[PDB]
């Protein structure tokens, strides 16, 4: 992949877990993403999240590990994520393993350039949700969701 080409705004479409509750609502992975910044060693996210119903920002950085590819975060436990799929200018698929008290869960993400994807896009990215065992009953369309698209 070519990283200094995912750089730019984005937005939060489809968030999908095999640990649902991190995703429901007051969930830590409930968040929105608004830009990724590409760096020499690092990507640098902001995203949104609502906290007793009034958006707040979260600013993060994930440097790359030893294993190409792959970068790590702080954030409610440790997190490794890659990068599964992109076009660079419609969508990105993102999947993260987060580890907290020695126990994981997986956050699988889809964004989009634009606050919405079809839903050819959108069916292909369950399908590979399903294929690291995140069932649909787990994935959540957050356009029908509050994603502090206000607060961009
Ligand atoms: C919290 C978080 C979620 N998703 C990515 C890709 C990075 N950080
Ligand atoms: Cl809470
Ligand atoms: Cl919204």
């Amino acid at each position: 992949l070519n990283v200094e080409k995912i750089n730019g705004e984005w937005f939060s479409i489809l968030l999908a877990s095999d640990k649902r509750e991190k995703i429901e609502e007051h969930g830590s992975m409930r968040v929105f993403v608004e830009h990724i910044h590409v760096l020499e060693n690092s990507l640098a996210f902001k995203f949104h999240t609502v906290i007793d119903g009034e958006c707040s920002e979260i600013f993060l950085v994930a440097d790359k590990t030893e294993k190409a590819g792959e970068y790590s975060v702080m954030y409610d436990g440790f997190n490794t994520f890659t990068i599964l799929k992109t076009d660079y200018d419609n969508y990105i698929m993102f999947h993260l393993i987060n580890e907290k008290d020695g126990k994981t869960f997986q956050l699988m993400e889809l964004y989009g350039r634009k606050a919405d994807l079809n839903s050819d896009i959108k069916e292909k990215f369950v399908k590979l949700c399903e294929e690291h065992g995140i069932i649909k009953e787990n994935i959540i369309d957050l356009t029908k969701t509050n994603r502090c698209l206000k607060a961009r």
